[PDB]
């Protein structure tokens, strides 16, 4: 399977650095998506290769999408090629982890109404607006999306995301 | 005129530091609220004194409110008295002044639907799915609610916020 | 009214963006002067535009000065030409604001001898040494020249240099 | 099972919460050894609470060991107890994951002579001196020792160990 | 000898390592005053432990004298016991050492009228109008005071001081 | 006399220049060399400019070696040609000074079979396995070779190199 990953500078470091290894472990293909090519560096300083630029994206060719947090997704979502690339991954069913405040692009893609999940608690309420059925829980598996609040639920999120990609 | 300003640890110094001295200008008595007494420290390192905590605001006691942006009102939002603090000043049709991500603690009030304003543009599909009728411009009036997006507005943002406290 | 400023790297940031905004709200045109186009970056980290360079600058078309604190004045103060610019302006009567180590170039400029105002309590016995009657005050107006001393006197200080321009 | 981390200020923050996470998917109980109670912080500015210090540690309790990299292994293995756990529980053969230079404590316990495994390429001619049969590869597995070099290699080495474990 | 440093935080942290171990290596005692006990930390991040307090300076038990730079001398300059013991030690024309900004403290002390030497260029107009010849080189000797402008005249500054001291 | 340094980004930033400024003092002329041309950065932000890189030196023009401590070594000790030089300069009975994790460079030259020194105490297991009598003292003197441990020990360390190079 090829993950696609859709984030920028100001990454929470150990969201998308877990998550990238984690799924690497199981032979899954893994590409960082984000505005430019070159690197992009995460709140905590981590530097990672970006793959692909939002443009360059066909998401017919990803099976799989990750949201990591930070304050990558408030950039993230104002770009209408990366929203438009969680749109269609999402509402084709395909399987998409968030973290913390990585639903901030799912909610600007305007697939979450009706679905359950969970976020950063301090974005609750903007998940609530968008008609999510919020829990406070370390994972919240709801179908294809598997949704987690925090870096301490690390270990939770990608355990179930794993099982979803098998 | 005492004007409240609700905020708490990584506001935006600028958002918080401009307001404060601007309406000192006009004689009037500024108050910071936080979680905590001592003192709160900006993105940028500014350190500013907190004069009284959220328990010990009595919301009739203050006339006008600001809201300062950075990551603080992600914060101040989780705290029920702060966000109470919110919803009667603003139900009450007191000023209030919030700039970048300070709407966020509006959002969670309940008290934006049907009202037209602005915010910093990373949470504008939060704003519309809270019912604000959502405008980019550098300073918006409606009634009683002065917005502004980021720190480049806060010029425009005060000399609206200043015309409704006279 | 252009309102010029001469400032550099290390400005303490409140002191540039703090009269900055307040000068145009009053819908006075606002002009950032340094060693080179681009931007420059204050202590805390705001980046700010500059406007034009100071070999650039024609004293006669601005009408206002205004002299931030921080690192910079120490590096302006070395350069001739801006140094020119502050002699010529404050020795026409041109109002001249200065906070915090401003007035370092004013000290340069040879034009404090007799003069009363303020600064930063750090170089009082500089501005002493230049011939200034040393006040310690919030901020202190001496005919064109308005001077305060650290970020908590701002609101004073350009209280008093907005009645100037008036 | 118990798996016990060894480490302190300045760890390589993705080599100890990688593992912490990785080994807390599988139900395993994780245990933060240190110099003193409290938090330790990493090079990166993540911090993590110690559960118990190197005194308190009776290696007859712990399961596995993990050695995660940074600068912390050289504060560690000036520790002469937290050498003796290290050699302890390698030395009986007990499941032991290092990366980087998480090893440096393994050749201060004196167990690597004849060993074959990886590291920091920085400090291979510090395991060669030990006697470790030195490979450049992303992860070896020498009976009971797994190792890795650097964070690139976090997919494979846990996928190792976690083999180990089962 | 007994070499006194008088200094605080924010001190240029090679401008007072430097001379403390070249001293040192003469076999002179060397002394760390400033504000409080504890510890001082440099303008880049170096801790040193402060041996004695200001107020317990007594001048006469002291020797030679030194000043280093950084933003410490306009903190240092402000206490009143500082500035008396540069004042006694320099007027009673005992070695005294200067470098960068740290001749701020013998411009407020008053003993520098008709003396000549250097500084941190950025204060040379200020070094001017406490009545300094001031001179642009790497080191000045006029008789008890030797004086350096920046971090890269250290040779020549301590090149000059040990001299004295012989 | 010329007297070479061999480093890299983040060496200790005291242990490259208070070398840098003492053998100068004496008149000897210094030389920074490194990867490449341009300038390198200490752990503390120190910057200095690169004399000339590993691949120019030829260590025959050379009369004297110093090994600045930090995390440049570890990366150092990875260039073959920076080794040789080492090796050769070293292996020729020049003088040699070295301190903290300087002489790991030693180590990978395979110089110090049978020599007595010392380093960094969190590397003296490192220094015992490639055959070095390692002694805890501030400063010790084996024929050519001068070796410290920590900036503490700087005035001792120089102290005796200087000696060796008269
Ligand atoms: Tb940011
Ligand atoms: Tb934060
Ligand atoms: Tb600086
Ligand atoms: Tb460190
Ligand atoms: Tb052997
Ligand atoms: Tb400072
Ligand atoms: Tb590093
Ligand atoms: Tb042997």
């Amino acid at each position: 399977m090829k993950v696609l990953f859709l984030t920028a500078n100001e990454f929470e470091d150990v969201e998308l650095i877990y998550p990238y290894h984690r799924l690497k472990e199981e032979g899954h293909a893994v590409y960082i998506a984000s505005f430019e090519r070159g690197t992009i560096t995460g709140k905590h300083g981590y530097s990672v290769k970006v793959d692909l630029t939002f443009d360059k994206v066909n998401p017919a060719e990803f099976d799989a999408l990750v949201l990591p947090g930070g304050r990558a997704p408030e950039r993230v979502r104002l770009n209408a090629k990366a929203v438009s690339i969680a749109r269609k991954m999402f509402s084709e069913g395909k399987p998409v982890a968030s973290i913390c405040h990585g639903p901030q692009i799912l909610i600007s893609a305007g697939v979450l109404r009706g679905r359950k999940g969970t976020s950063y608690p301090g974005i609750k309420d903007d998940m609530i607006n968008a008609g999510v059925e919020w829990v406070d829980a370390e994972v919240v598996v709801d179908g294809n999306w598997v949704s987690s609040r925090v870096p301490a639920d690390l270990y939770a999120w990608m355990r179930e995301f794993v099982k979803l990609l098998k």
